[PDB]
RNA sequence: CUGUGAAUG
């Protein structure tokens, strides 16, 4: 810190801006502290111009303090004064930092301090001059490394969330090429990505604003990402971090014709193997949840009757299933699921029939093999559950196997 | 007999 100014408590605004010095405070522990408190108060229009030139007018120096652990809050607070301060150099100081944002948005999105710099101008700045950052944007490998990086994968994220789509939709069809979802997805950053673009392209409560035409422009982005996904869906499902992104297209009661799709073309059939997987049985646990009835009712089958039981000892399917420690969540899931229909606590109609009864077939199923292997499943926790989970309805009401 | 996901004072 220069000698002349300590810090003494009559040290003025007006004082550092004029000594030149103001990069020495700025990059100091104490000194951001003064600057910040500083240019909360009621500023001249001169101590703005100079706040202006001094923090976001020189290139060198913003980046400086855009990547500074200190100065990157002095850089978001005079882009906000900036930004308020509607005098006749308000569009050229706006133009000036969009230019200096864009010449070097690759970095600055990898910067761990920078990236904040980005993020608030993406959601202060008026929307036309944002849209402009967006564009400096990378297409080649750098933005796979900008999705999966742990600082710039918020970039991306403000972007789906502030920018209207047709400005980012390049980055749905990147992420949709089957290589770079692949990359993407099975990242710990890149799969937030993912997720969080495929909720702002669904057309649920927080889409009703769109106009008919920006609907449409999001049905057909969510359609040629949907397709990517559902292509390799199998090895997304199984994955540590992309099985996050299945569930929530199962679950997700405003993408229920992609749930179809992905229960018909990826689980179905695959049902004993992907309940014995750590990542893969909670997608089937979501599946089983939110399937269709006709779709439910041929779950079921498989697992009641889609393999063949093992030719020595007899074991099937269910047997596996019921005593895995990852496939005995899914058969409570079915167990709960047949016992809040047949109690009333979900409804059973769909497409012209009524599949209450088919509900009371798979719980006797179910009820007459916990009631045969009562003794071994109360060995467990999970047993133990399914025990009361029929008890209190009565009350009130990996190994593979040969497939069929 | 319980079972998995984000970076600044």
């Amino acid at each position: 810190l220069p000698t002349w100014s300590l810090m003494r408590s009559r040290l003025s605004l007006s004082e550092v801006l004029d000594s030149g010095d103001l990069m020495k405070f700025a990059v100091d522990k104490t000194g951001c502290q003064f600057l910040e408190k500083a240019v909360k108060g009621s500023l001249t229009s001169y101590q703005k111009f100079q706040l202006f030139e001094q923090v976001i007018g020189r290139k060198d120096d913003f980046l400086k303090l855009s990547t500074n652990i200190f100065g990157n809050y002095l850089v978001q607070s005079v882009i906000g004064i900036s930004l308020a301060t509607n005098d006749d150099g308000y569009t050229k100081r706006q133009e000036k930092l969009k230019n200096f944002i864009s010449s070097q948005m690759t970095d600055m999105c990898l910067d761990k301090f920078a990236c904040r710099v980005i993020q608030s101008s993406l959601q202060n700045m008026d929307l036309s001059l944002a849209c402009k950052l967006v564009q400096a944007l990378p297409r080649d490998a750098r933005l796979i490394a900008i999705c999966v990086d742990q600082n710039a994968n918020h970039v991306i994220q403000k972007v789906v969330a502030v920018i209207p789509l047709k400005n980012w939709e390049f980055i749905v069809d990147f992420v949709a090429t089957p290589e770079h979802l692949r990359q993407i997805c099975s990242d710990k950053y890149g799969c937030r990505v993912v997720q969080t673009i495929i909720e702002k392209l669904t057309a649920d409560s927080m889409n009703v604003d769109l106009t008919s035409a920006a609907q449409n422009l999001r049905e057909r982005a969510l359609q040629r990402l949907m397709t990517s996904v559902t292509n390799r869906c199998q090895e997304l499902a199984t994955n540590e971090y992309a099985n996050y992104i299945i569930q929530h297209i199962v679950s997700n009661d405003d993408l229920a014709v992609y749930r179809e799709c992905i229960i018909e073309k990826c689980l179905m059939r695959n049902l004993l193997s992907l309940s014995q997987e750590k990542f893969a049985s909670h997608v089937v646990e979501k599946a089983f949840l939110h399937a269709p009835l006709e779709l439910l009712a041929e779950m079921m089958d498989e697992i009641f009757d889609g393999y063949i039981p093992h030719p020595d000892t007899g074991k099937d399917a269910l047997d596996i299933m019921m005593f895995h420690q990852f496939g005995n969540y899914v058969v409570q899931c079915m167990l709960t699921i047949c016992c809040d229909a047949v109690s009333g606590r979900r409804q059973t109609k769909e497409g012209g029939y009524d599949h209450a009864i088919s509900f009371q077939d798979w719980l006797k199923k179910l009820h007459s093999r916990v009631t045969k292997e009562r003794h071994r499943l109360s060995r467990f926790s999970s047993g133990k559950k399914m025990i009361e989970t029929l008890a209190n309805l009565r009350s009130t009401h990996s190994l593979m196997l040969e497939p069929r």
